[PDB]
DNA sequence: TAAGTTCCTATTC
DNA sequence: TTTAAAAGAATAGGAACTTC
DNA sequence: TAAGTTCCTATTC
DNA sequence: TTTAAAAGAATAGGAACTT
DNA sequence: TAAGTTCCTATTC
DNA sequence: TTTAAAAGAATAGGAACTT
DNA sequence: TAAGTTCCTATTC
DNA sequence: TTTAAAAGAATAGGAACTT
């Protein structure tokens, strides 16, 4: 991954290497320049601030394509997502002097196709985003739940599994998305070391931990409970731990801490083709469709269809827009929590009144509070220890056993 | 009709048909070479996008209007609305070498407006329009006075009770919604369903999908207290009409049609037109290029306005007011249903509804009804929707019509 | 009025002139068409539409100030409002081809005075939005509104020299004021659309139209009977005694619609200003550019707002609509918002607003408005404005003079 | 202090020392002409209107920084922030007309983004904030176990024996509890009108005591409240310990409007004490975020009731909270009642509802409320506030009397 | 019969 | 106090047929 | 004394 | 999913005094 | 095996 | 009727390898 | 007279 | 912090006249 290589790479030994494709004029040693191009040109209209990695690769397939050199002229030119083409010029310029360089814009939303093209497309779809809403939207609509559709499509999981450690991380990744409304990366770069066991009016106690590198940047906590019923979210934790270790944080940016995080990075891939392959549903099937972000989407509506849609911005980490901007900028040093009545309705212990607003406790013999007193009043999961708070690994070892 | 046809013909024989008018230069394959050239400029500059039936027929028309050529040179023009002209023009030629195709965009002299001005200091087809609208409301008689007129014009004018039945209803479905034509027309008639109002008891609702700016949007059907009650009128309907099948209407020859019936036929609105314009008892309905069927549009805006609610217009009528996966519409509020059923009165000072001390109240009789169970009798008589409207609907339907001496 | 006189002149007849001060070149015919310079810029850019009164005053005044002409190289220069110089250069060219003409750009004259000049004003400031601290500070000064109009409205009693202009005032005054209008809302009214209309408090009211207001949305005017010392009855009684009808000015280069009459003169507004200047009881009115006429609806302004009521404002003051879409305001509305009953109840200090239980809790006195109201329902006292004005009203307004003392 | 001397001078006066100064050409008499430049600059660029003192204040120094000038060619140039530089430098030249005037603008064409300056600079951080080191502190300060309501108790505390006098432990605290009840800045409650308190009436406390501040940074007004809170921190009992041990202070002008429209005779409290505030705060906060340069000092009552509403889910009271502004005889936007239900901790925010829910706690305060509004004629409240006696109306000071001295 | 249809052209959202 | 120009997608009207 | 002030310069809204 | 550049107006820090 | 990985490229937030 | 175009960042896919 | 008018110009919606 | 620039339309004012 030559991302990690430039990160290690020395800027002036960068500057110079660049520099050093223009003396000795070739089409092998520039047209390999496209990722030392990508970091000056960023560096250079940003006033030296980091990049990210995805921003990174994204901005480097780019330049790849439209990549093109005048042959003995001395020219250059390529496309880059930027609105001073001028200054990048007059800054590329005053490092290889001899040289000509060109900023094409990026339009790559929309290009042209040729007649014979788009009627070849035409004819063949006359013999044979909006499609995928319209399957999800109807999925929803057809006699089964969201807690139904779940789990069937928890269970595919189950003998498809070539190893046990991954049968332990898609079905765990699954479950986890689900209940924290989360994307992939919110499940990802969770920092193990920040589990702590937090209170609740409904469950007792529950596992709390922290995601900082985000989409939109705002952190997030993410949590995991005890579920009544068929499915245990403890439970798949407990799995997951077992047959998992720590991973290394990697590194996103050419820039502070954080060693490890939750999960690895190419997880992501297996699970799209699991669920691809072994697909429970057809809306899995469709090219470009959502696979990770299921997990999303379908917390997404089981919110909704019980009116508390309000309840949707906070779980799923929705930037607020309610506080001036500066306002959220400069003063802004705590995140909103996860009220305490949201995990009494997806543990399946309570259920939600739309007219009183209520929390009414379905009739069981399992008490989440009682079941919590006695383990109460370790080693189970090595690897995790010295890294996980031991609170936490007590507190899920005994539960394992204490209930049946 | 052209566009149903071109909808059927494969995308490779569409371009053959139209290279094939060239090779022998001749008027007479060369003037019908317009729906063609239409299809093939959208494709070209949407890259193969589906085009709308409605908007092939304009687009056809401005050629059909435009198209000029030259067989001895080799050249040929017409108007069409882009931008992208050189893009298109080129295209063309690509596929017809030995020709030259010039693009016409279909879009002030200080004399010809002197002139204007001048014939005009010596001596609009909209300004009379609304200057009727105006006085057809401000006059003595009010929006319940005036629909009742409207609608009782058709009661012994009709050819036969089946036009009769439409007529009536879809005047009352378009004053009811603030809908147009086709916000009635495109219902999916396996989408009625009951759903509960707090002032009513229960509402009929449906779904319509297909709509001008395809913003989707539902449709209702409720209880009045009066001479004027929409159920009733839901109920003549039902039983005098049948489903139809959906037309197609995108040249996206796509698999996913997905709707199978639609609620009325295309073409009722220029017998509905007609109608209108031979038996209204308004002289605004006899002013050329005037509303018709979009009436009732006009008649629910301004009685809101009237009424102070004005924040409630953009809702009822579907326009643009300034979480996109799995996308749901914005529901119009009950209030709404409270004002118009006329069971209840809206208090300007408090801002709330006030019922009427009239005796028999809607949410009672709704209770009433929702008791005896059991009554198959809704299968009877609307024999042509049944399978396709839920039993529960024409069930309730049946059992409030019959239940009301 | 010279802007009388143009929509007088025809329009060839104008196109010529213009191009006759160009041949025979002077600094005498020139500088003289500059209201003819005018009303050519803006049919030219507008596509030959009317143009209204007051923006066509501003314009001229504009072009004035800024017209220059080249003495003997051909060209002209003058500050017009467009965003179009480019065109409107291309149009007067191809009139009088033989000159260059040049448009030139309005900033609102913020014209970065002389460094002597700004420091003169400095130093003179030394030895010796201030608007509306004014009247924030008069509100909050012991007497209340109704206490503040008292003293305007009496201090014309003795300061006028004739007996009509005593009569105008105030009247216009207490117009304003019970309207929450304009000079223009009330000037426009047009009385022969006065009428009776009911309200469930003070039985029937006295209502008028007016047409041509500042955002061209029409709205009503109107006067009713006041328990106490002030009778906004009485004040109409004494003005259509001592005034009679206007013929209504021609406010712009059109048409053929009409309304002959308005209900009062244009210069009123004029002896107004001067009459509440020289016998301002208040300092407020001491202020130069601040609030004349305007006072009567600021004051009712405040009246509404102090009573939570801030709502009903928007109503009353004829505020522009923003909550329903602009096409459903431009094409669909028809019918105008209407003032709320309980809204006169409290002006007629007949009643008090329950800022709680929100109900007109009616105030304990001897005199019942729907009672002095049943007796006179069981002519030409107001000569010269019958036959102009509803017999249905003189003979109200009279009857209501009598049986009350 | 120069700003109060200039609004002193007749602008014909100071016109006239400025030209002087180029009229015989000494070094030392140009270098001295910065102010009259500012205001200058300012009244060409404004045709007239008033400077006002912050403003004027920050637009000398980038002169004085800036001022250069060759009294041989005669001709000299600073910085200045402003679009019209020719229509300036003209007007100086047409007052001093044997010299050459160049306005250089004072901005940010941004850094001189020199590729090699910044490869350098990235280079040099390769091998190897204070924005950030601000904020990461922040962060911890809040993230951590305590919650706000006892950090308030601590900072509160840091006060109590490390102040020299009474009175200045009496502001200090009074101050700081005042910033964070209202979310508000020094100058939000330093500008406050003293004749301007009120008694309001809230459903949920019964009685409010309210104030307004007309002088803001932005320039929109808003008001300024104190209520009792159940607990040990009561803000009444503060306002109670301010009364006694301070006085009312002369409006200082802050405009060269040299307006005959004062209309404030007083205000709340010494434009100097954000100073000796500070310095105090820097020394005894029991928390890092107080040592860091350049750090919130007494803005860190913004800081915490703004993040504490974020966290509450309640960001739709923020702006109007703490005054900002949000795209909609003036009136001001009032804060809703239930806001003072919350921060008086005698109810709790009750989300699922979203009502706010009474603790079971005894004596209500709606209660009390009652039984003060009961007993009339307490002429008490004019004894124990002597130095606020005929500023603020009788009503409030024997309420607050009342309520502090019915409470054991 | 003429109200209703059908299939485009002209107009207005 | 109000503000636009142009591709898209309906609704209204013209002729010549159809027919409970 | 060493916290408090006063009167600008540097920084951050 | 988010998006700015620059005139205006505060708050925080530095020295040298005061009380 | 044929389910998992790598490491960019293509699409969708 | 309806109306922003681009920059900044994750989530699917493609194709050759690995176990 | 000095409160009203005319008829544009200057300001404020 | 806060943030649009202009076109389109009435409401005050200025100065010479009129009763």
């Amino acid at each position: 991954p030559q991302f990690d290589i430039l990160c290690k790479t020395p800027p002036k030994v960068l500057v110079r290497q660049f520099v050093e494709r223009f003396e000795r004029p070739s089409g092998e040693k520039i047209a390999l320049c496209a990722a030392e191009l990508t970091y000056l040109c960023w560096m250079i209209t940003h006033n030296g601030t980091a990049i990210k990695r995805a921003t990174f690769m994204s901005y480097n397939t780019i330049i790849s394509n439209s990549l093109s050199f005048d042959i003995v002229n001395k020219s250059l030119q390529f496309k880059y997502k930027t609105q001073k083409a001028t200054i990048l010029e007059a800054s590329l310029k005053k490092l290889i002097p001899a040289w000509e360089f060109t900023i094409i814009p990026y339009y790559g939303q929309k290009h042209q196709s040729d007649i014979t093209d788009i009627v070849s497309s035409l004819q063949l779809q006359f013999e044979s985003n909006s499609h995928s809403k319209k399957m999800l939207k109807a999925l929803l609509s057809e006699g089964e739940s969201i807690w139904e559709i779940t789990e069937k499509i928890l269970n595919s999981f189950e003998y498809t599994s070539r190893f046990t450690k991954t049968k332990t991380l898609y079905q765990f990744l699954f479950l986890a998305t689900f209940i924290n409304c989360g994307r992939f990366s919110d499940i990802k770069n969770v920092d193990p070391k920040s589990f702590k066991l937090v209170q609740n009016k409904y469950l007792g106690v529950i596992i709390q931990c922290l995601v900082t590198e985000t989409k939109t940047s705002v952190s997030r906590h993410i949590y995991f409970f005890s579920a009544r019923g068929r499915i245990d979210p403890l439970v798949y934790l407990d799995e997951f731990l077992r047959n998992s270790e720590p991973v290394l944080k990697r590194v996103n940016r050419t820039g502070n801490k954080q060693e490890y995080q939750l999960l690895k990075d190419n997880l992501v891939r297996s699970y799209n083709k699991a669920l691809k392959k072994n697909a429970p549903y057809s809306i899995f099937a469709i090219k470009n469709g959502p696979k990770s972000h299921i997990g999303r989407h379908l917390m997404t509506s089981f919110l909704s269809m019980k009116g508390l849609t309000e309840l949707t911005n906070v779980v799923g980490n929705w930037s607020d827009k309610r506080a001036s901007a500066v306002a959220r900028t400069t003063y802004t040093h705590q995140i909103t929590a996860i009220p305490d009545h949201y995990f009494a309705l997806v543990s399946r212990y309570y259920a939600y009144d739309p007219i009183s607003k209520e929390m009414i406790a379905l009739k069981d013999e399992t008490n989440p509070i009682e079941e919590w007193q006695h383990i109460e009043q370790s080693i189970r999961y090595p690897a995790w220890n010295g890294i996980i708070s031991q609170e936490v690994l007590d507190y899920l070892s005994s539960y394992i056993n204490r209930r049946i």
